[PDB]
């Protein structure tokens, strides 16, 4: 559901800003399903760290433009349908943009950034994710 989305995203953003040393103080299977997000986004930073790192000193963000950049970003990733890696790429694409705004003293995005994650998550992917399976499948994926 919407709550549990929500309860993924504020989990693996902590996730990534604990790993680089940052506070996240701007904030069983539920626990088996964040376990496997952790893993994947890392498993997935590795792999694509080329792209990973293009990315990160791609974009400049401010307050002022960071909603429109998060949106062409994800559009991009999923102009031509959803699948599980894509969804893994837009946890660590968030995470991304969160350690970047920490870095640079602009900490009023994380929570933001939250919001528009869960709302993407909520309108344009849960869909798919019920389709093929919920979050059941993916931690069986990932583990198998
Ligand atoms: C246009 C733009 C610039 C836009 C923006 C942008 C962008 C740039 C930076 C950032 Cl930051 C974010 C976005 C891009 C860049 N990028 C390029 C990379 N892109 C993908 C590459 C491959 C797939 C794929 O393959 N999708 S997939 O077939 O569904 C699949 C396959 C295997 C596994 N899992 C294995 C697990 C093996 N482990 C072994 C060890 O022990 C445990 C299990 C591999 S790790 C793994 C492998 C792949 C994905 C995730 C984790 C999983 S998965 O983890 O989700 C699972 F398993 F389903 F859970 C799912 C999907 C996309 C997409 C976008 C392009």
């Amino acid at each position: 559901m919407s709550q549990s989305n929500r309860e993924l995203v504020v989990d693996f953003l902590s996730y990534k800003l604990s790993q680089k040393g940052y506070s996240w103080s701007q904030f069983i299977p539920m626990a088996a399903v964040k376990q496997a997000l952790r893993e994947a986004g890392d498993e997935f930073e590795l792999r694509y760290r080329r792209a990973f790192s293009d990315l990160t000193s791609q974009l400049h963000i401010t307050p002022g433009t960071a909603y429109q950049s998060f949106e062409q970003v994800v559009n991009e990733l999923f102009r031509d349908g959803v699948n599980w890696g894509r969804i893994v790429a837009f946890f660590s694409f968030g995470g991304a943009l969160c350690v970047e705004s920490v870095d640079k003293e602009m900490q009023v995005l994380v929570s933001r950034i939250a919001s528009w994650m869960a709302t993407y998550l909520n309108d344009h992917l849960e869909p798919w994710i019920q389709e093929n399976g919920g979050w059941d499948t993916f931690v069986d994926l990932y583990g198998n």
